[PDB]
Order: structure tokens, then sequence, then C-alpha cells
């Protein structure tokens, strides 16, 4: 755990991760190698009923529909391949701690999803990881990638 | 245990879980009053690279991308509130199972969403629940809704 | 299996079960918001003849009828929705585990009826459900509502 | 099935079911032996919000409390055991048959509780058990007591 680290933008280094430690900023992170992966971390709170909000993404202006039944905190992982296509609400991590994770490893950009304290990693695929440079809009934490295992600790446990 | 059941177009009764058994129907299930409730579940098999897959919904053609990196099964389900809207990726059931499930109940549509065994129940809400019809492309079983621990039971091991 | 925790008044947190594991007291559970719900579990042994039975509840002294013509125990969810209204005896639990359930989820109170080992559940709805509140006369566990059907389990054939 | 019967006032033998088929009435039955036992079944349809309804019982005006969340039909077993005494709601039938049981039995009066299709057998008991006369409000059938696991049968799956 080596941190923490302010707000920076910054290509993470390959087989770390990134531990994200929100307050309440909406946008937590913005990742894209401007080519074939645009990826971001949407923070809803919880108890938020069906809506459309507003969000900048990599500049631009997004309406996106966000709910949020549970008494847990949600991130919405955004995702799109090609610069003029709309984001697809890819994957959710929902959450009692507020901890999330981005690694680029293995040509890949990783991060957390599912429900605490059983949330677990999956990846979205580019041809041009080196690329890959991230806005992070929150204090953060970089941990190796031969310690996932208390990475995923935090992330399930805080 | 109730069924099995032949697809249809019906009214499914309120407070019964419809258990989903799709060999590899594209189009597992199509819900709708027509006024604030649209909800499909699309199968995406083990193994499916980013790529946009043609799925006709509610006598709509859509072109959704979609991606599996898991040797599980995904239920993509895709969600809107206006007849006009595209349809969001709402949520993901993640299944060793290939079972998914679909309940009318207390003023709400109720699925199953998470990675097995650790699936769990969350609803959409609606001003118009007794409108809600579902076509059906697969066999199905009924369970009660008293009966629930038993739907969870079959959605996270089989 | 998180607890035991020690009986306590406090504020349940939302979609978590509080699992209630009762030795000989006579209530077991009372909750409220003080506008819109009161809801008392009083647990009577088996093998009671019809008889009235004094409990305290909410500070009120009451004269309350009961009876258990069963070697099963049970928890009688006394109910009412107003603060002038008398309790009525809304629900039953008829238990060989001593277990019962309360929980504050999608804008209800939820408990256990029935008879183990095929109890379920059922709701009391509410305005304001943070609201509520409850006094704990027992010792007790809590279990997140992912997983309900351990409850059930907890409930129906014991700990 | 000795029936049907229509609607009477009578003295039911002992050691037989009284098998109630309601349609939509809102009392089914008054039994009393006019010393200690005084028992009504009140029906409460599907989807009841909490609500005060206006019953006579015995030929008392009652504001009785009543509730059915479910998509079954309830009976509410109202009991006291003196005549100036407030009625208690003792127990409950939950049922998709819309079948209730009454019997004079040994030293008790007999009903059915519990939900559909698990409904079982309880008493009160009395200490005049061959004064207590039943209002029949509903078509009934006759059914002897060695042929309870018929009535059960009926009571539990139509
Ligand atoms: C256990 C049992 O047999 N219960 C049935 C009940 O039997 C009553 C009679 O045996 C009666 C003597 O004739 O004794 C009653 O016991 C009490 C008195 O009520 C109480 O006043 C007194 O103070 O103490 C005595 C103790 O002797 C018994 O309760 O009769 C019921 C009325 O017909 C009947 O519903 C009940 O049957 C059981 O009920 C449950 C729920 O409905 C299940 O179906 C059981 O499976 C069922 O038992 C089965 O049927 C009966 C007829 C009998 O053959 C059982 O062996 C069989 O399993």
């Amino acid at each position: 755990l080596d941190g923490p680290y302010q707000p920076t933008n910054f290509k993470p280094p390959n087989d770390y991760w990134i531990l994200l430690n929100p307050t309440n900023q909406q946008v937590v992170l913005e990742g894209t190698n401007k080519t074939d992966i645009w990826v971001a971390l949407l923070l809803v709170e919880p108890n938020v009923t069906n809506q459309s909000r507003q969000y900048t993404l990599f500049g631009e202006t997004k309406q996106i529909t966000v709910e949020n039944n549970t008494n847990k905190w949600k991130f919405f992982e955004m995702f799109r391949s090609n610069v003029s296509a709309e984001f697809q609400h890819k994957r959710t991590l929902t959450s009692d701690t507020k901890l999330a994770g981005f690694m680029k490893f293995y040509n890949s950009v990783w991060t957390f999803h599912g429900e605490t304290p059983h949330a677990t990693t999956d990846y979205s695929s580019t041809s041009n990881l080196s690329e890959v440079e991230t806005v992070i809009h929150v204090e953060f934490y970089i941990i190796p990638r031969s310690q996932e295992s208390k990475c995923s600790e935090y992330i399930n446990t805080g």
C-alpha cells in the first residue's frame, strides 16, 4: 500500500492496482488511449431513483441513466471502443467500502465488479495498452499485482 | 417443481418466479407494459470478444455490443422506461447454471444479477405492473415467492 | 454468521435480517417509528391453555389473550398503525427452533410466519421505514438480505 | 362429499367436517354455544390494504382491521370466550382454493389454518360442545372425520 496520492493524471505502470478512495466525486476515473478504449467509473450514492445525470467524460457532456435501489454505493463502469460511440454501462461495483480498482496488465484494463464482499476482477481488451492514461479525480493508492489478495480484501472489506 | 412449461406470450401471475431454462436462445425474455417498463434478457455464451450482435426486441432490431471473457454464461438485462429510448445494459447475471428469473411482485419487476453462487434479487419500478406481459422464448418453471429460497438455490447451484 | 449481539435498543440497518434467539423472554422485540407502525413479538411457550397475560409494549401495560395447543413455541406478532389504536394479533410463527426475524427493506417491515419448517416472510407497509427503531430483549444475529436463504434456513431448521 | 347444501342455521353433528365453499361473502361462519365459544370466519380477498372493515357478528356491529398482501384469499378466524368481550384475530387460513373447515369433535371446535397447500388443523376447547350451533352463509359439504385426509386434500388443493 503506497499512498495516499492526491488526484492526478498518469499512465499507471503495468502490473499495479490503483485503489481509488472517493468521498463524493461523481466521476472517479477517466481512462483512454484515444484509439480503442474509453473507461469511466461513475459513483452513484445510495437510494437514487431512476434518473438521467450529466457527467463530463473526456471533455464531452453526457446524459447517463442511473439507479441505485440499495443502501450501498455503486460504481458504474462506462465503456466504449470508438471515439464516436455512446458509452455502454458495462459493469457495476456495488460497495459499502467505497473503494474501487483500476489496473493495466496483460494487454488488458482490469476493474472490480459485483457486490462486496464478493467483488471480483474482470477486464476490457486493447491492442494499445501502453497508451492508456488515467485522469484520477480521487485520493488513491498503488498495490502491486503480487499483492492483489490484499487489494481484493480492501475492495471487499475496507 | 412446477413445469417445465413451453415458450409462450402471456401475463405471468404476481408472486411467482418464472425460472427460465434456455439452451442457447439469443433472447430469453421480453417483458413490457408498453408504458414505463421494457426489460429484455439476452443470453451471451462463454468466450465472446467485444462484438456487436443483432437482437430483435419487442419487434425492434437492435445492434448491441456484448462481451463475455468468462467460461460462464451471462444474461444481459437490457432496460428502458420510454418507448422512444435506446436500451441500457442495466444488470448482468453471470451463471454456472444457465438459469435466470423474472417475477412481478409488490409493484415491481424482480430479476437476479451478480455471479453464481452469489446472485441476488433487485427490482425495476413501474406505475403499471398489472399490464406487464412477457414473451418467454425458453422452457420455464414457476415457483411461488413463498419458496423464493428454492428459486435462489436453483439460480445459484442448478 | 454475524453475532451473537446482546439485547439492545437501536435502529436496525436497512436490508439486514435481525435473527432473534430467545430463551424464555415474554416480549422478544418492540419496533416502531412512532408514527405508522408498531410491531411487538410475544413468545408463548408450548402447551399454554387459553388465558390473559400481561405485556408491557412501548411502555404501556396490555392484557392479551394467548393460547398454544402445540409442543412448538409461538411468536405472536402484535401490530397497529396508529399511536391511538389497540394492538391486533396479526401473525403467528409456530417454531421448533425458537428463532424469529425482523428486517427493514423496500419501505416495509418483514417478519416470518406460519409453522417450521415451512415458515415464509410477509410484510407491513410504512411511509417512514428509516425511523423504525427496535428494543431487542434477546440475543440476536445479523444476516444481510443477500443471504436471506440462510436466514430462512436458520428460522426453519435452527442454528 | 355430502352436498352441496345451501346457507342455513343448524347444529352440526359431532365428528363431521363442514367444508365451506364461499364465493364472495364477508362472513363465512358464525358459531357459538352462547357460553364459552364464539368463532367467526371472515373472508378477505387478495391485495387488500390495511383497513378497518365492518362485520355483523352474532348481531353485534364490529370494526375489524384486516390486510391481505397476497394473491390468495384469507379466512380471518375471530374468537372470544365471553359474549361481552372483544373478538381477537386468533388464526388465519391463507388459501388459493377458497375452501375452509369447521368440525365439532371430542371437547373442541376445529378449523384449518396456515397457508395452502400446508394448511393444518387446530382447536378451541369448550366445556359445552353439544350446544355449539353455526350460521353458515355459504354453500357447504359434510364429511365424516374418518375421511379427514380427503377434507385436508380439498382444503389444500381444491
Ligand atoms: C396427533 C393427532 O392425531 N392429531 C389429530 C387430532 O387428534 C385429536 C384426537 O386424537 C383426540 C382424541 O380423540 O385427542 C386430541 O388431543 C388433545 C385434545 O384436543 C385436547 O383437547 C386435550 O386437552 O388433550 C388431547 C390429547 O389426547 C387430538 O388432537 O384430531 C384432529 C381433528 O380431527 C386432526 O386434525 C389431527 O390430525 C393431525 O393433524 C395434523 C394437522 O392437520 C396433520 O394432518 C397430522 O398428520 C394429522 O395426523 C393424522 O391424522 C389423524 C387422524 C391420526 O390418524 C394421526 O395418526 C395421523 O397422523
